[PDB]
């Protein structure tokens, strides 16, 4: 019940991302009070997706992650039925209105290119773009097309390494990298 | 009195657009509690006009729809008496400060090009631009000049199809497409 | 998915009570999109408990309903370990700091005194006070001790009958009284 | 169109009362831009009713005036079906939870006791309380039961005479007292 | 131009009282940048009047000080024409709705009873109550009727001595007590 | 005291511009309650200057109009002592950080080019730019350099003609054009 | 650096009390990141003092704790120089305007009566009231005069035991009770 | 204790910069009530750094100044470990995401080029950019690369000279230039 990682996650991310991660995890039958590593992972993924969507230019991205399952899908059908893009098999995170493709955002604790592989065998859809970030500071995207400019992606890497430092300062990073 | 479409409209659009649609419909002698399809249509038209005006660049559009009749006209006379453009016969929805022309925004449930025809015989003014959106996801504008960029108009189409899905999920879309 | 009762509940109660009812129902494995009658019941119970706690005088009641299970219990242990009152078997709704007893608030669709019976066999604790409200406008409390004054309890009855009227106007009240 | 009374009413009362008076007058087919005296009268009546309801003690009054017709009635049926009081023939302004009776609030430009007469022949219901205020500073209530204390009713009289002074300073009071 | 007392007054009182004192002093042809002692005196008088009006019970006092001359008078005529109290010769600060009399609030740097004398020869009206506060911590009122309870008047004295300490800490109190 | 123009000005412009105009007029010994035409003129000039400063790009203009005399000057000395531009003889309205020159904004009721003449004989400084707007919808600037783009200046003309229409609807425009 | 108690304190108390405790501890040369037990103690003491001051009736208490040393003293001199009460030797927490005495509030982890002893030998002033609360749920005050009513003091005890439970759930309570 | 410079600093800068300067000075063992010149210097440096960071384009700069020492460093390690830039020896003020270098911002009272020298011997790191501003209105940066455009840096110079004027008007500038 009383885990250091829970209090650290509640002290690290803003209340909105914490509430959204709690909702998304309870929806799939996972307890934030027990799966604390998955709690931190969901919060980090949500914040990274939000910074990514903010890195655009007003009407650039459509936020899919953070919506309810029935609602997050409804936007996918509306995007597909209006542009003509094939419907993805699994829920993505964003839709680039400038590139006419969905974006899958990953945040891994291992090296940058095995998580892309893991996300590539699962997807195997079509034009769905994959963008991977790592806590080490590296990144990797489809066709080397990193979608955003260098200044926006640098902020995501900096914030990612900031969370890694705060976890290690509380001896919680070693258990985070395992699972 | 107790109609599903009324509660759906109050749950779908934000309170400001709902209040503006109620005002605009009561002004013309129409009850939102009875003409629920017209209520949803007015709300959708208002939201589409607002997204259109937001798709500009700060000082780009002058919002005519959503103003009171005497006030909405007063801005039309001020626009005409300062630029020299001929006064339109019927109230438009916007004025493009970059193109020196008024814009008429339509949202139809039929195919995109019969509503443009219907709006073309009524207008027949001069340089008044016509821009039509459909729930199917298509669009059509005067001289193929769609005024806004592709990214802004895609958001309008996506949101339009989102409302169509929520209506069909409540079995209210079939009655909406009829009237 | 698209139920009239869902939109009516979202249009009737404020967003905070709706969110709290969604949380409380998802916690116990119940879907607000499917168990719409239970959704309305949870919202009504929450609002009645809140009006009851507001009917006091600043430092009068301690709100138990609407808190998370682990948190709502933690306040019960703190109340018991500081006053000396025996710990209740099941989660109550309030604690009267003026009467040194917990309060169980019920809102039933049947007559007022069978729900009290149903709540009396389940409880059978000790000094836990029971207060029952009905949609018909009647009420019943332990030892005829209605805790609050007449003016506060009249507001709860009035609001309860207001919800019953809005449900019947949408033909949703008959299905509500059944389950 | 451009009437001094309209601008004075918009400068005198707060925007909420002005909007509520506009809604209530448009509901009954009356134009605030044309019936400016009736506009000021509706605004004054609304503000007096609000100060009256504020003169209570938290859970004392139920505000009927300012609600929509279908909604304002729904609260009357809920009050009657829960307390047992006979349903009034015409819409009142408040309900005293402490006295178990409805209150009719009048604000007249003539002497205090002819408007009470006018309101007494129309009503003739039962326990519906009548409370009359005048711009001259006098008042009159049923059974000499003025419901509120002296300090609250003095504020209403003071504010009423303040509006009369501002009208006379703009030469609008003489036309107000006629109609 | 650059006076220590000006910056101290802007750092001591809240922006609203500072703005009201600036307005009241510019209305009578006095510069806050030059008459800095009168600036501090006006701010202190305004704050004392506000704490006094707050010391009541909701509908107790009518605030006269801090209003514009034409507006502050208009409330005096409305109070007199509705209660029957004789109109005062000079603008007072409050009106006690519970005692049916106006209140004149003074804040002096000399002893408490010479300022009352000075305010008594000027007034000499009728039932206008006089209440005097001093920076030394003493007070004096008409007929020993101090209107408010002991707890509210103690706060005013405490705050008054707090300002005297902050002035002396900046060597500005000696010049304040002179003028 | 009770002038139609006063209530119209309070109903037309936002409270901030009204307060700033009241301050600026009381500073120079002019009463807004008496010099109502000058009141409307000051409000219009302030709003036009604000729209002009907003027409830039974040760090483009430095707002001089609307500041207190001693403060509005202090910014002029700071601008001159840091850029090297000669100090103007009379207070301007803006400073263009992109053009290294002050801007004088005029709003006249006569034709556009006699007010520029009137403002040119008074100024006769150096690089101080003059920009004139008229209620008729025309404009005129130094060296035909209109500083802003066409879309921003069109909004100012439209709003100017909107105020002219509202004045004429209340029969206040004829007296406005005289003085 | 990374202590569980720090994150727990930041997750438990509101940001204002946390900031005030950080300020008060840095003022006396103590690090909240190192003296985490003292951090939690300062936060708990501040919250208890705030609930105590809120337990009064508007103008009842004067808050001394939470102010800066020079400021917190300045209010003590102002209270003494206006009421005549002897100046205390050490900074208290409140001043009861109804009882004409200062209040010292203690929150101990041991039994209730040894901390009162410890606070009695240190004080030994005069009429300075001592009120002690414990995490076990007991209390003790001077002359058995508990100042507040039973309902307000019960809330403090309940909240105190809530913090003790959350500490023990994170295995931080055992180290808290030691120091 | 009562210094003119303290009140001037509290009247000049916004409360946030004042609080941040108080925190930063108390962290290094310096009293704002005593080291008033250093207080004004810290406030000016903070405001200049904030205007500099605002002069960018959304995701351009990372604010280092104004953060706590342990936190301000944590961002430096995250920036270095993600971009590959060498870690600076002393805490900088910003990081330019567009130029891949840290920025050191200085505000001196002497001539612009001796403070750059003083900051150059201390630094002597690598690609750390130095940008110096002066109260006289001049500036100097590394490689004549002033990072921002001319319009943003002109605002900083103007505001700097505004503070110098307000200090001299209160006879506080001469003592400021000495230390
Ligand atoms: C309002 C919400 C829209 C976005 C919310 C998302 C989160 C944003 C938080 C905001 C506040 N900001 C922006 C400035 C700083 C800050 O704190 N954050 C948090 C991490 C970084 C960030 O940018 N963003 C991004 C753009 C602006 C905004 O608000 N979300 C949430 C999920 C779905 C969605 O669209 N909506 C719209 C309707 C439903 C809803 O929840
Ligand atoms: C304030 C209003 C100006 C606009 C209002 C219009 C609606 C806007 C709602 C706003 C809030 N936003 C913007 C971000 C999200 C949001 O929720 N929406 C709702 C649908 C999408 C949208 O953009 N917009 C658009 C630009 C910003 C703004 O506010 N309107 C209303 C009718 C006349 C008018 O000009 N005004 C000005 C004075 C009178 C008045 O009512
Ligand atoms: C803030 C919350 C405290 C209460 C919330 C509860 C609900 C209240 C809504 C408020 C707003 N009001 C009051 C005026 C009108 C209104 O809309 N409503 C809604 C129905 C009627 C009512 O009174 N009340 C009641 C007293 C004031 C208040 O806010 N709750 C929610 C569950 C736990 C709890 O204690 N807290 C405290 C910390 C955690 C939290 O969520
Ligand atoms: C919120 C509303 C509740 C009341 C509104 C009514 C008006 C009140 C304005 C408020 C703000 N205050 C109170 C302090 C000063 C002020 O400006 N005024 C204006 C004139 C004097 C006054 O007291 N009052 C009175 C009690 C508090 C309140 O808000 N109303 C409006 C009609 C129906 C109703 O119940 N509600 C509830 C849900 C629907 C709605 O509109
Ligand atoms: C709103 C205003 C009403 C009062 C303003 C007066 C000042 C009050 C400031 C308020 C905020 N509070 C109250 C809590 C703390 C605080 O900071 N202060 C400042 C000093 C102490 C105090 O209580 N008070 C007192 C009662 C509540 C209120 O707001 N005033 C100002 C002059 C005329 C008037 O009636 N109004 C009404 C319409 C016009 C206007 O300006
Ligand atoms: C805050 C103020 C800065 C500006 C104020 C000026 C007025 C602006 C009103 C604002 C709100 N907006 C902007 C969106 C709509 C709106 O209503 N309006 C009113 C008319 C049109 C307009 O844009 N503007 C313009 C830029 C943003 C802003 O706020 N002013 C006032 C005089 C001096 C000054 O610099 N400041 C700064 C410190 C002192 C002060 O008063
Ligand atoms: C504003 C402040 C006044 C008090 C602050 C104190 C804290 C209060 C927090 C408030 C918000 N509330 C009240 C409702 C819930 C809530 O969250 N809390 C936190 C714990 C419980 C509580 O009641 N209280 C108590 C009365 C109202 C108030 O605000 N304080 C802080 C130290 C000095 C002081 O007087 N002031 C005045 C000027 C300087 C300053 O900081
Ligand atoms: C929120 C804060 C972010 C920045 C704060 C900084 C100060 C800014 C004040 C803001 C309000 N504005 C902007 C418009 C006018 C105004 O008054 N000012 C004051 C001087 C000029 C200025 O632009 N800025 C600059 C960009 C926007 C913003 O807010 N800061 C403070 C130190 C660390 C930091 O990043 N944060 C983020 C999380 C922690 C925190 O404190
Ligand atoms: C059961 O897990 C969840 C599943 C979902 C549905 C959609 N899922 C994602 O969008 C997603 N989710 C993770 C990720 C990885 C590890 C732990 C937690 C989340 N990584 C990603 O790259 C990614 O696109 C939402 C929230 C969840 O918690
Ligand atoms: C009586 O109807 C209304 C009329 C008006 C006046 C101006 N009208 C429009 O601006 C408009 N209105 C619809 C439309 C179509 C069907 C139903 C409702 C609205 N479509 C459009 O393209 C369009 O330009 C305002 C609100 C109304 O409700
Ligand atoms: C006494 O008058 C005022 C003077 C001032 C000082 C600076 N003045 C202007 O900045 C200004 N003022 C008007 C103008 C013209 C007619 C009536 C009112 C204002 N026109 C302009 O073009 C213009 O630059 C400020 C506010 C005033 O009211
Ligand atoms: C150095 O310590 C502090 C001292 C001060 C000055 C005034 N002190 C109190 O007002 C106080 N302080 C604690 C207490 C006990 C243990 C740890 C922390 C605080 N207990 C009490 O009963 C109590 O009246 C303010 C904040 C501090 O952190
Ligand atoms: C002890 O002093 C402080 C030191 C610090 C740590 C980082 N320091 C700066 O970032 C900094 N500080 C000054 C400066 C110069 C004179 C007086 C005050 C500050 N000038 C600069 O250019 C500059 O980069 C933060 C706040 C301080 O008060
Ligand atoms: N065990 C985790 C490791 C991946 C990660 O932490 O990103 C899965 O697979
Ligand atoms: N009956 C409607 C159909 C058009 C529409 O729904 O858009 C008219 O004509
Ligand atoms: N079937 C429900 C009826 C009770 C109620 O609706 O309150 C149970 O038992
Ligand atoms: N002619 C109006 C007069 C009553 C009133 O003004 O109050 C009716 O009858
Ligand atoms: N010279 C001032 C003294 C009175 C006061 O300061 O209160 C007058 O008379
Ligand atoms: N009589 C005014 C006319 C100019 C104007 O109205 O703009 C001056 O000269
Ligand atoms: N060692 C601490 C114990 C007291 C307490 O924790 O309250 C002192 O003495
Ligand atoms: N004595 C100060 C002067 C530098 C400055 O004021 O900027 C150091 O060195
Ligand atoms: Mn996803
Ligand atoms: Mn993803
Ligand atoms: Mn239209
Ligand atoms: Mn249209
Ligand atoms: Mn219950
Ligand atoms: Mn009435
Ligand atoms: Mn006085
Ligand atoms: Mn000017
Ligand atoms: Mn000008
Ligand atoms: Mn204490
Ligand atoms: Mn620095
Ligand atoms: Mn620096």
């Amino acid at each position: 019940r009383g885990s250091h990682m829970e209090d650290f996650v509640r002290q690290c991310f803003n209340p909105m991302i914490v509430e959204l991660a709690e909702k998304a995890m309870k929806e799939y039958g996972e307890d934030p009070k027990i799966e604390t590593n998955k709690f931190a992972a969901t919060c980090t993924h949500l914040e990274v997706c939000f910074m990514y969507s903010d890195g655009g230019s007003k009407h650039r991205f459509e936020i899919i992650e953070g919506r309810d399952r029935i609602m997050a899908w409804t936007v996918v059908n509306s995007i597909c039925n209006t542009t003509g893009v094939e419907k993805p098999k699994f829920l993505p995170d964003l839709y680039d209105y400038k590139e006419n493709r969905f974006i899958e955002i990953g945040v891994t604790r291992r090296e940058v290119h095995i998580y892309y592989l893991e996300k590539a065998n699962k997807i195997k859809s079509e034009k769905t773009h994959i963008h991977i970030f790592s806590f080490t500071g590296e990144e990797m995207a489809t066709k080397a097309d990193y979608t955003l400019d260098e200044e926006s992606r640098a902020r995501i890497k900096t914030r990612l390494f900031t969370i890694r430092q705060e976890m290690a300062s509380r001896s919680l990073w070693d258990s985070f990298r395992q699972s």
